[PDB]
C-alpha cells in the first residue's frame, strides 16, 4: 500500500507470536525494537540517535511480519521510546520513498 | 523521484544559498539540521530521540529546496550527529512510503 506522512507511519509488526506497533523508519539504517525476549544469541552493539549512541542487543535472522509481509533479518533490542522499523528490513518487504 | 532503501536516502538540498546533504526520514516528526547561521529571530527548543534530548534553535518559515522540490516551513538548527529532512517537509514535498 501507500502511507502517507500527516502522522506517524506506525503499522501493526507481528514477531514470534507478538503483536506489536511499529515505526516505517526511512532514516534508520537498523531495526529497533522495545526490550523482549528473543530466543538466541545476542551480541552488544553501539547504535547513533540523534542524543547520542546507546547500548542495544544485536539478535540476527529473527522474523518479522510488517503490515502483512514477511520479513526476517537483523533485530536490534535496548532502552527507545518506540519500535522502529529499520532500513534493513524495509528493503525486502519493497518499501520505497515517492515524491 | 522514487528512492529505494539499499542506502541511505540521502539528498542534496539548497538553502539560504547553501547546498547540503540531508537525509530523508519518516521516523522524525522534525527537520534538524547541524549547526548554521540562519537569519531571523529563533526559539530555543529542546526535542527528543534515541540518546535523548537536544537542545536546538527554531527558525520558523525557512525556504529550503529538496531535491529541486519547494518547502518553506520549520527547520530546527543544533548538534544533530545528521542532517534529518522530517515529516513536516517530507509532506511539502508530497512524499510518501510505498510497499
Ligand atoms: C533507530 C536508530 C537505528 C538508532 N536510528 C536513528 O535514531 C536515526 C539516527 C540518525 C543519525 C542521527 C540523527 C537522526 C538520524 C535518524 N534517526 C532515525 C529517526 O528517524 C529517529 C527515529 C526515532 C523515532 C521515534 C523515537 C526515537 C527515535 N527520529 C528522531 O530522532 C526524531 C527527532 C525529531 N524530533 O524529529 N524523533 C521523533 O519523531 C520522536 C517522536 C516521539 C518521541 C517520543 C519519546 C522520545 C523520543 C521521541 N522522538
Amino acid at each position: 500500500p501507500q502511507i502517507t506522512l500527516w502522522k506517524r507511519p506506525i503499522v501493526t509488526i507481528r514477531i514470534g507470536g507478538q503483536l506489536k506497533e511499529a515505526l516505517l523508519d526511512t532514516g534508520a539504517d537498523d531495526t529497533v525494537l522495545e526490550e523482549m525476549n528473543l530466543p538466541g544469541k545476542w551480541k552488544p552493539k553501539m547504535i547513533v540517535g540523534i542524543g547520542g549512541f546507546v547500548k542495544v542487543r544485536q539478535y540476527d535472522q529473527i522474523p518479522i511480519e510488517i503490515c502483512g509481509h514477511k520479513a526476517i533479518g537483523t533485530v536490534l533490542v535496548g532502552p527507545t521510546p518506540t519500535n522502529i522499523i529499520g532500513r534493513n528490513l524495509l528493503t525486502q518487504i519493497g518499501c520505497t520513498l515517492n515524491f
